[PDB]
């Protein structure tokens, strides 16, 4: 008889899940599995992101229970767990969604070898990306496009991505009873307290497929907003109602299918002939993700500077004091510090808020390596995504993809154009809540009488600025110019 495992890693959803559909086909028993390394922390990861994963697993558990089944959260390393459960459960087929990250390729090769030793068929459909990204490279002559313009031309020659797969059946084949490795007490979803976090998550975005689909429907309630979306024109200071979809955490974990999102976009576009086009359109945003997955997966050492063939070698400074001030939201520039507080509190900030703080750290003011900023984002972002974090940090530091290092955002002026009253600053830096708007982006310029009346004395309640932007940005531009000459 057929006994199958559907192994979740990403792809934390029932919709558009061809791996799950294959596992269920003609099966007597299906074992839905997630493998949790219970020593992960004792090795880097904020409770915000880890709890988002746990909420996503709890949602899957509820969905499987509604269909007569159960999610099994196995503790250990895949290479140690799977040989045991292959034999225990009489497994004949293992299904999982393909993953192109570096660690995944090593892990999955090991599991494939073990499956073959046990006589287990392995099925690995592509559904985390819009397309088979190896197919895109092949149809481009064997190399990934290195500009968005050429990437968009390639996908348009290839055509539409595959349609989302059908929903799974209303009843699933359950795990077999009295299998020791499937014991309830050994296979439940843990809480954040149980995995060892001491402080609670503070983010406002809840994990899981159910929430992902609800947020998708909310975005599409206004088709004119979807059709006319232009990413560069959206407001980074909007926090009560964010100005973009905030689907990124859901896409990162696969709670939302990218193919479903794309299909829904095309439905709207067919009815709105003046809809925006790539790169600025909402379809364009999914193509930025696809572009960076395609380049990233075919480039060695993509997450590093040294040994990375697409990355310019730049003389970044090893300045721990500047990195600490940035990481701890005590730069003395309220726009920067508010965004860095949103990072640690919510784990998500608007794209142009990410631009502001990444420019400041690297080529704009402090001249610290983008790899250090990437590490801080990797800890705190609930949408942390290996290829997308690396690629956008290389863009913002003018190390790859982007080369216009004379464009430097002002940490004072940039936010003021959207939010002159500083509502965003006041929300995330309440020490400044009573500062008059005239000084809230530049509090060190307020007279002492004003600082005292506001209960915010610079140097006592809120730090002085760690640099003078005019001085620092001129120095950084000169160094970038010199670095660009050296790589001639
Ligand atoms: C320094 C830096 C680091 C970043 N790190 C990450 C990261 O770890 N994870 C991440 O998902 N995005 C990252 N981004 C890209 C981008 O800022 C986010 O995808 C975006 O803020 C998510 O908001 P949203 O879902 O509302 O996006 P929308 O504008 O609604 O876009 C829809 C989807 O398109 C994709 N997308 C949008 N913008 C980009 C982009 N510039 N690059 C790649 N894909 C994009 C995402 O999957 C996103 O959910 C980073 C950008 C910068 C400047
Ligand atoms: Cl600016």
């Amino acid at each position: 008889v057929k006994n199958s495992i559907i192994w979740f890693r990403k792809g934390l959803r029932l919709h558009d899940n061809p791996a799950l559909l294959e596992a269920c086909k003609d099966a007597k028993h299906v074992y839905p599995v997630f493998v949790l390394d219970p020593h992960f922390l004792q090795q880097k990861v904020s409770v915000n992101r880890y709890n988002f994963l746990l909420e996503s697993l709890e949602d899957l558990q509820r969905s499987f229970q509604a269909r007569g089944s159960r999610l099994l959260v196995l503790r250990g390393k895949p290479e140690e767990v799977f040989p045991r459960v292959f034999r225990e459960w009489g497994v004949t087929q293992l299904c999982f969604e393909h993953d192109t990250e570096p660690y995944a390729k090593v892990r999955d090769a090991a599991v494939r070898r073990l499956a073959a030793e046990a006589g287990v068929e392995v099925v690995t459909p592509i559904s985390h990306t819009l397309y088979d990204t190896d197919m895109l490279v092949a149809r481009n002559g064997g190399a990934a496009p290195l500009t968005m313009q050429s990437f968009t031309k390639l996908v348009d020659r290839v055509g539409d991505p595959p349609a989302p797969a059908p929903d799974p059946p209303a009843a699933m084949p359950p795990p077999a009873e009295d299998m020791p490795s499937a014991a309830p007490a050994a296979t439940g979803v843990p809480t954040w307290q149980e995995v060892g976090f001491k402080e609670p998550p503070l983010t406002v975005f809840k994990g899981g497929e159910t929430e992902a689909l609800a947020r998708l429907e909310a975005a599409f309630q206004d088709p004119k907003w979807v059709a006319g979306f232009q990413k560069p024109d959206t407001d980074p200071s909007a926090w009560e109602k964010p100005a973009t979809t905030v689907l990124s955490p859901y896409l990162k974990f696969g709670c939302l299918s990218a193919r479903l999102f794309h299909a829904r976009l095309l439905e709207v576009y067919r009815r709105h002939p003046a809809h925006s086009q790539p790169p600025v359109s909402l379809r364009g945003q999914l193509l930025w993700r696809e572009f960076f997955y395609t380049v990233g997966s075919t480039t060695p050492n993509f997450h590093r500077m040294a040994g990375n063939p697409v990355c310019k070698q730049i003389d970044w400074d090893d300045n721990p004091e500047f990195l600490a001030a940035w990481r701890e939201a005590r730069t003395g520039f309220p726009w920067i510090d508010a965004i860095m507080t949103q990072l640690v509190t919510w784990g998500w900030m608007h794209h142009l808020a990410r631009h502001s703080v990444a420019c400041f750290l690297t080529r704009g003011d402090l001249y610290v390596s983008w790899e250090r900023g990437m590490e801080v984002f990797e800890e705190h972002l609930i949408d942390q995504d290996h290829y997308l974090n690396a690629a956008n940090w290389m863009w913002l530091s003018a190390s790859a993809f982007f080369s216009q290092y004379f464009r430097v955002y002002s940490p004072v002026v940039f936010g003021k154009k959207y939010d002159p009253e500083g509502r965003f600053i006041r929300k995330f830096l309440p020490v400044l809540k009573d500062m008059p708007a005239k000084y809230i982006y530049e509090p060190w310029t307020a007279p002492l009488e004003v600082q005292r009346k506001a209960g915010c004395v610079v140097g006592r309640d809120y730090p002085a600025p760690i640099v003078d932007h005019a001085v620092a940005s001129k120095a950084c531009i000169a160094r970038m110019a010199a670095a660009y000459r050296r790589s001639k």
